[PDB]
DNA sequence: GGAGTGCGCACTCC
DNA sequence: GGAGTGCGCACTCC
């Protein structure tokens, strides 16, 4: 497991906020996301949401370049 | 003034 | 047909 737990809760919790306002949930709005909710930097989200995702833990969608995370209790629209 | 948020609506996709 | 996605702004906050 290579992402920090703390830190894969914490984006999922992100990404939820992010899905509830009908926006994309990419790095960059995860990233603004975190830093609103506990101040961690952007350079450290950017990490954890890749190791999640290598973790399995969070899933990532991938549309000409640009990339939509999704958290696997709630994986919406997946092929 | 600019960041942040809410959501109606056009479009996607099954 | 319609549920899901997120774009485009009206709106709110400081
Ligand atoms: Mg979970």
């Amino acid at each position: 497991k290579l992402a920090n737990p703390l830190y894969t809760e914490w984006i999922l919790e992100a990404i939820k906020k992010v899905k509830k306002q009908k926006q994309r949930p990419s790095e960059e709005r995860i990233c603004n996301a975190v830093s609103s909710s506990h101040g961690l930097d952007r350079k450290t989200v950017l990490e954890q949401l890749e190791l999640s995702v290598k973790d399995g833990t969070i899933l990532k969608v991938s549309n000409k370049g640009l990339n939509s995370y999704k958290d696997p209790d709630n994986p919406g629209r997946i092929a």
